[PDB]
């Protein structure tokens, strides 16, 4: 996250981070088995780490569950990023409480103006390198499909949608990937893509997750 806040320990309670011997992406717990992340995050021998605020200091809260399988959508394209979606599911459920906690899905999609909250623990400069080691915010608004598409021409799905600031300096970023946008309580959508962080006239775009609430639901429903 650039140009963010230091959220607050556990003050993001569905916020996960993905571990494969080191943090690789975000994710956001739906319910006490399941996590909602980005394909492009796939990968096999993965530990859902709950609970955390410092990723590199174990500070009591935490709750490690490998994942018993993944499932990417059926419909995702690596090359265009169309469809970036991805359930996994935990081995043993979480225990649930104040610190770790799951998030709605939406029952509809969420507007151009909505203000949201988009959190992880990527890259925190525009330019150059620094990762954090606790939980980075960032309240940003969605932006208008017109507005989206313009910022990248031929690029833009109907399962994806732009948040941030036009004018650069915050964005999420690298090592954010898969991560929540959450708007007035719901998983709107998930860290997919940009061009590099926090760029002018090149805001985040994300994975509209109100199009997958009908295939989240069914296939939880039979996994
Ligand atoms: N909002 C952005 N500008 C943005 C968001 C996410 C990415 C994803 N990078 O994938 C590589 C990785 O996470 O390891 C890029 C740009
Ligand atoms: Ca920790």
């Amino acid at each position: 996250i650039v140009g963010g806040y230091t959220c607050g320990a556990n003050t993001v309670p569905y916020q996960v981070s993905l571990n494969s011997g080191y943090h690789f992406c975000g994710g956001s717990l739906i319910n006490s088995q399941w996590v909602v992340s980005a394909a492009h995050c796939y990968k096999s021998g993965i530990q859902v780490r709950l609970g955390e605020d410092n990723i590199n200091v174990v500070e009591g809260n935490e709750q490690f569950i490998s994942a018993s399988k993944s499932i990417v959508h059926p419909s995702y394209n690596s090359n265009t990023l169309n469809n970036d979606i991805m359930l996994i599911k935990l081995k043993s459920a979480a225990s649930l409480n104040s610190r770790v906690a799951s998030i709605s899905l939406p029952t509809s999609c969420a507007s151009a103006g909505t203000q949201c909250l988009i959190s992880g623990w990527g890259n925190t400069k525009s330019s150059g390198t620094s990762y954090p080691d606790v939980l980075k915010c960032l309240k940003a608004p969605i932006l208008s499909d017109s507005s989206c598409k313009s910022a990248y021409p031929g690029q833009i799905t109907s399962n994806m949608f732009c948040a941030g600031y036009l004018e650069g300096g915050k964005d999420s970023c690298q090592g954010d990937s898969g991560g929540p946008v959450v708007c007035s309580g719901k998983l709107q959508g998930i860290v997919s893509w940009g061009s590099g962080c926090a760029q002018k006239n090149k805001p985040g775009v994300y994975t509209k997750v109100c199009n997958y609430v009908s295939w989240i639901k069914q296939t939880i429903a039979s996994n």
